[PDB]
DNA sequence: ATAACTTCGTATAGCATACATTATACGAACTTAT
DNA sequence: ATAAGTTCGTATAATGTATGCTATACGAAGTTAT
DNA sequence: ATAACTTCGTATAGCATACATTATACGAACTTAT
DNA sequence: ATAAGTTCGTATAATGTATGCTATACGAAGTTAT
């Protein structure tokens, strides 16, 4: 339904984050690691998904560029509840998406501050070595 | 999903009002003293939460950068009408700033009226400990 | 939530029309005497009321100049838009409600054709008689 | 509710594409001949019915000149299994309207393929006066 | 005892689509002037 | 008795909806000769 | 003559509670001044 | 010896089987010179 909304924001919350278009303001919670950066700007480039029933409407969050690969890999739709799907994903340590990734897939669902999800062979092949180019740093 | 609309109002209704914006015409139900102080000459910073119940699909309003999360007090099984669905303020004690809502935990809002319920263990925990710069004024 | 739509309209259909407010196009079904003459000419001040149904969702775009009292009077919790408040104006097409009301509020809403709507419409005496409106003609 | 969307498109995907000119980014799934190498105009205009449910969170699109009658004629039972209906399954083969459904208003939907049952009496009334002479080649 | 206050109590709200489209151009029988 | 209105209760047409079978790479029959 | 040349179509598992599994911050366990 | 002290063990996020029904005009009590 919704992908890659841009909005506007100048605010950060410990468990929250919002997007403004000027007249309406969207609320989107992004994965915990990268919220320490990527706060101020005219665009945050967030992918979305949402629940439709029983008073639970709230857009989800994911990093800039394109990272729905993360959501597809870590959906866990089998009755996990909204308390997890919004934020508790990074089983990987991507700190800049170009510094710790592509290191022989050891930092690609192999060994990190996670639980050992025991899944691979899909994102790694799809990666096609696009990690290095022009991502050596982040953004404010 | 939606939070912190903005704009200016031109109409006043006993049940609520509407917000002037591009596209659709946004409908907003807000507490009674808030709407009286929020005329066309005051900017309408509604911090909606969109409490939806079938036909009751409408936004809501609150004083700008204040009094938000009244849902923590007004959580209920089913809101029969707007008069319980966040169109309050006729009742709870403080007015014109919600300054007496905490008052440094000196007075609690539960026993000031017969419509509230005993929630002393939850009223105290609020940003009041940070001593916000809100003080008596025309706000 | 939505009350006062504004946007672009250029089409006339036997079941209704469409409204373009940029980005999306809203589908609106005006009452029978309204759309039969008033279709296009500017960003029309067509009002709004949403509906819930199992086999159809749309808008109902009531006439301009604050005529939503019509839907408010004719709506029931068990009613359906295509069959209620939109099919209750045939055999009674007042060309202009301001003309039919000015100094004739009681007459038009009391002694007109029909024997069913009056029981509820008796409230509508005071709704429109506020100020002299600029409804001397239509639009095309 | 929503009909005749329009916005910014720059991406081609095997399932569909996105539309994010203003506010959210709408996900659009065009039919097979359109999706087969019709992409990236200035702005694209697509119809829909907004058949959005809990499991399926996508909305569909169709050629930029009318053709919601195509969805009306293509309406199929949307089962649990994917790749059914979803704006796909275009029985007609045409490269474009004027290219391969001209020469009368019956040839467009007579003896096309498969079943081969004529259904002109329902559809021939709409595009007969607008298909020629434009729309001879695809838009890049 | 009662007029004119002041003060305390009380102070909104009707309807079942118990499968989801209340219908536009014909025949029968009149009625007049054919 | 029928030519020509007139009226009304006759009365639309197949519409179009609501928890689970589709894409793909393999055998193979038959080609052509004797 | 055997071998060498057209056509050629089809082999992803889990649906049946939708409410118990996970970031942190106290603590026993270490070195050395009898 | 040993207390303190190093580094790994500890610990929190729903009510769906569910939905129909508290609501601001004026009724009633009390004092004085009517």
């Amino acid at each position: 339904m919704i992908r890659y909304l841009r909005g506007l924001v100048l605010k950060k919350e410990a468990g929250g984050f919002v997007l403004l278009a000027g007249g309406v303001g969207f609320f989107l919670q992004a994965p915990t690691p990268f919220l320490q950066a990527l706060e101020e700007g005219k665009e945050v480039g967030v992918h979305t998904h949402l629940l439709l029933k029983e008073e639970g409407l709230s857009l989800y969050g994911f990093p800039d560029e394109e990272n729905l690969a993360l959501f597809e890999l870590l959906l866990s739709v089998s009755g996990v509840g909204p308390k997890v799907a919004l934020a508790l994903l990074s089983a990987l340590p991507p700190r800049l998406l170009a510094r710790a990734l592509l290191e022989g897939d050891a930092r690609l669902l192999t060994s990190a501050s996670g639980v050992g999800r025991r899944l691979a062979e899909r994102i790694a092949l799809e990666l096609k070595g696009k990690v290095p180019p022009h991502l050596l740093a982040g953004e404010k």
